[PDB]
Order: structure tokens, then sequence, then C-alpha cells
């Protein structure tokens, strides 16, 4: 599903680190990223993000848990569940938030946010882990309408991925891209 122009476009689009990443987690269910080319570029999109949040505030107001090996991402969410008391979630997060003292899920998605926001909690049992799910649109929703960061965080990230889209549009990869999503 996709085009080598779509890998091409990952490859020049994101942070080696990021490419190594995402490369590194699709061949752990064996798909090649040089075949499903939307499902790499989505999956570079969401390691982006995640980091962008990270970012977001204060200095070490945050955690990263996503893009961290299986073993260094449950040493860090048995530590934080240990140190604040906090419920261990039954899946891995993507962040922990020091601030909040919450667990943030991270959701981007081509289709629209109320159908992906409603998929997020499904899954999650959490019940206190927060959801915030951003579209390529500059659609956003949160749980509970609490959006973690301030504006200017979020105008932010709602731009690079506008920013990725358009640049996905120049190139015709666009249309695959938005369709592709399972
Ligand atoms: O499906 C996942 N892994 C298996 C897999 C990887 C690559 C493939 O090519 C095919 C399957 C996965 C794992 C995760 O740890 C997440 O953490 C995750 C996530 O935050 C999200 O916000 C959305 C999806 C997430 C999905
Ligand atoms: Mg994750
Ligand atoms: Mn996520």
């Amino acid at each position: 599903s996709g085009s080598g122009s779509m890998e091409d476009f990952v490859r020049q689009c994101f942070n080696p680190m990021i490419v190594e990443l995402a490369e590194k987690a699709m061949k752990e269910y064996g798909e090649d990223p040089k075949i499903e080319t939307n499902k790499f570029a989505a999956i570079c999109t969401h390691l982006e993000v995640c980091f962008m949040y990270s970012d977001g505030g204060s200095k070490h107001r945050f955690e990263i848990i996503e893009g961290r090996d299986r073993i260094m991402a449950w040493t860090v969410v048995n530590s934080i569940c240990n140190t604040t008391g906090v419920e261990k979630p039954k899946f891995l997060p993507d962040l922990y938030d020091y601030k909040e003292n919450r667990f943030i899920e991270i959701g981007v998605t081509r289709r629209e946010v109320h159908i992906y926001y409603l998929e997020k909690a499904n899954k999650i049992k959490s019940e206190k882990t927060h959801i915030h799910i951003f579209s390529f649109t500059g659609e956003e929703m949160a749980t509970k309408a609490d959006y973690t960061l301030d504006e200017e965080s979020r105008a932010r990230i709602k731009t690079r991925l506008f920013t990725i889209r358009q640049e996905m549009a120049s190139r015709s990869l666009w249309d695959s891209f938005r369709q592709s999503e399972r």
C-alpha cells in the first residue's frame, strides 16, 4: 500500500532517528517499510508528534514511553506506577505527565477525530489514562476537553501535521495516504 515515492518522502521528511525507529517497529511485525510505505509514514508521524508533545511544556514535564524498546518502556511505566501510585495500564501509553500525574495516549489520524478517540477509549481500560488525538486537517480532541499543553505548543503540532499533508499533496501521495488507514 503506497509508492516508492512515499518511501522517498518519509526519508526526506523525518529525522533519521524517527525513521530508524519506524523501520524497526515494522520489521518487528514482519512488514517491509519499502512496501507498506503509507504505514511507514504514519508510524513516523505518530513518533514525531509524541516527541514534539514531550518538548511542549516545562523542563522534564513529560517522560517519553513511546519509541523505547519494550523492556525500557515497561521499566519506565512500572517505576512511575511504583513511585506515584497511579494504576498500572494494560498497554504501554505514549507519555507520562508529571504535572498532572497521568499517562497520556497520543493518537494521530487521517480519519475523523471523534472516531479515533472512541477507538482509543475502547482499547484503553485504565479509565485514568488521558487521550489526546490530532488530525492532519487541524482537528484536535482530548479527554474532558483538557488539552494539557498551552495553545502555542498545540498549534505547532497541528501546523507540522498540516505541512506534512501539504507536502504529500504536492507529491500526489495524500489521497493514497488518507485512504490507507485501518
Ligand atoms: O500496532 C502497533 N504495533 C504493532 C505493529 C507495528 C508496526 C506494523 O507495521 C504493524 C504492527 C502499535 C504499538 C504501540 O506500542 C503503540 O504505542 C501505538 C500507539 O501509541 C498509537 O497511538 C497507535 C498505534 C500504536 C500501535
Ligand atoms: Mg504508543
Ligand atoms: Mn499513541
